């Protein structure tokens, strides 16, 4: 079936020795079917834009220098352009993802999915020779993207470098040509409907000098905080914000309201909080999350109380914990409400507003 072309999109940067062993397993693996390589080199000092021109001779490869620019991400960018392919493979020239698995892709590609991610980290993936305390840093920024992005909840290797995607995903959609993390910006940016996630195993480099770790990891933050603005999420944390200005007033509105009224002063605290919970609730639905309103408005005010208790909480244990640490009560005390603003927000984003 696959008359219809793949480009295998392999970004380079003084990777040399691979090459023989890169375009032969590939090769091998995508055996009499339709496929070019697509080499998108930064002028590496190192010999090759050329060295992978003389086995265009042995294999079907177009190479391309760029000289003027640079960036991992971005050579991708400029691979997509170049690529005359049906289906984009993009992968690592290093031989940490194998040729072999690249069938597994394309396959899922067929079968129906827009997009096939190779992927460490779900049943089945692996990464070999790897310590636990890297591999769950790895995990954790991640899950970090994960939470912040709601509409890669799902994805267990966002992160990844190794994918396919059908030439459709990417047309006519324009990507940020910064950082390192071109998979991310197409799962919040492409054109597509289903994803999957195929398991494979991160191989070892076996020659050469890295050149990432670690750069990456601050990057990925930025990126991160782009992609929030770019899908609403910043909007919706100001918002979330205000809202919970006017709650912190209205409570203590309630509260000074109350005991010039007869009530005893720790008898009116709780209906001052309640209001202040419900005031909150009341703006939240109708502005903040207007547009992702889902079954009933109890359901949903319950939640939103867990949420409120959990920044409560969360506020409680870590302004006790700094002043164990020795922090300043007011330099405490503000962690404390700004971290409970933040679990507020995701409970709140995830569970009680969830999409
Ligand atoms: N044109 C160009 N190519 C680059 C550049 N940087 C790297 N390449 C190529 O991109 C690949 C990544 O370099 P590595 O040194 O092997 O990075 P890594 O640490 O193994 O990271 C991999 O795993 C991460 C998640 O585990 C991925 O996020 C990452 O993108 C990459 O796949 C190599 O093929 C390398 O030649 C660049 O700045 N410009
Ligand atoms: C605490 C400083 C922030 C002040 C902003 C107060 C709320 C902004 C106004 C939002 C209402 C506008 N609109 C169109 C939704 O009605
Ligand atoms: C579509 C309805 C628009 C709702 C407008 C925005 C509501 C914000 C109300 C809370 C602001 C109160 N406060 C104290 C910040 O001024
Ligand atoms: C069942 C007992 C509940 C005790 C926990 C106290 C709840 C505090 C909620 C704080 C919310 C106040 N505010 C201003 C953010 O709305
Ligand atoms: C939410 C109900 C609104 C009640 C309004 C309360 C008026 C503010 C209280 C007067 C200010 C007195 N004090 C002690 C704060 O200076
Ligand atoms: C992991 C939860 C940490 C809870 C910290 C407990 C607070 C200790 C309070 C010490 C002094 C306050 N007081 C009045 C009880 O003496
Ligand atoms: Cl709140
Ligand atoms: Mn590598």
């Amino acid at each position: 079936f696959q008359s219809m072309k793949v480009s295998v999109i392999i970004p380079t940067y003084n990777e040399r020795e691979n090459l023989e062993e890169l375009f032969s397993r590939i090769d091998n693996a995508l055996q009499g079917l339709n496929y070019e390589i697509v080499v998108v080199d930064d002028d590496s000092p190192d010999r090759t834009w050329e060295k992978a021109q003389e086995l265009s001779s042995k294999y079907p490869v177009k190479v391309i220098r760029r000289t003027k620019e640079k960036g991992l991400s971005s050579a991708v960018i400029r691979g997509f352009k170049e690529a005359s392919g049906d289906v984009f493979v993009v992968m690592d020239a290093d031989l940490q993802h194998p040729p072999e698995v690249i069938p597994k892709l394309i396959e899922a590609i067929k079968n129906g999915s827009d997009i096939a991610i190779g992927s460490r980290y779900v049943k089945g993936g692996k990464v070999e020779n790897w310590p636990f305390y890297r591999k769950l840093i790895s995990k954790g920024a991640i899950m970090v993207g994960r939470i912040a992005l709601p509409k890669i909840r799902d994805i267990k290797d966002p992160v990844s470098g190794f994918f396919a995607l059908r030439k459709e995903v990417v047309e006519g959609v324009e990507l940020n040509p910064i950082g390192f993390k071109i998979l991310m910006e197409i799962l919040i940016k492409g054109k597509y409907s289903k994803v999957v996630e195929v398991p494979f195993t991160f191989g070892i480099r076996a020659r050469g000098e890295s050149k990432l770790k670690g750069k990456t990891i601050f990057e990925y933050l930025r990126h991160i905080y782009r992609l929030m603005k770019w899908e609403g999420e910043i909007d919706r944390i100001v918002k979330f914000s205000i809202v919970g200005l006017s709650g912190i007033l209205v409570n203590e509105g309630f509260l000074w309201l109350f005991v010039n009224l007869g009530i005893p002063k720790e008898i009116a605290v709780i209906p001052a909080v309640e209001l202040s919970i419900l005031n909150n609730f009341f703006w939240n639905d109708i502005w903040t999350f207007k547009d992702i309103r889902r079954g009933s408005i109890f359901s949903r005010l319950l939640k939103f109380h867990i949420a409120a208790l959990s920044g409560a909480v969360v506020n409680f244990i870590v302004y006790w914990i700094l002043l164990f640490l020795g922090i300043h009560y007011l330099i405490a005390n503000l962690v404390g409400i700004v971290l409970s603003f933040g679990v507020r927000y995701v409970i709140n984003r995830h569970v009680t507003w969830a999409t």
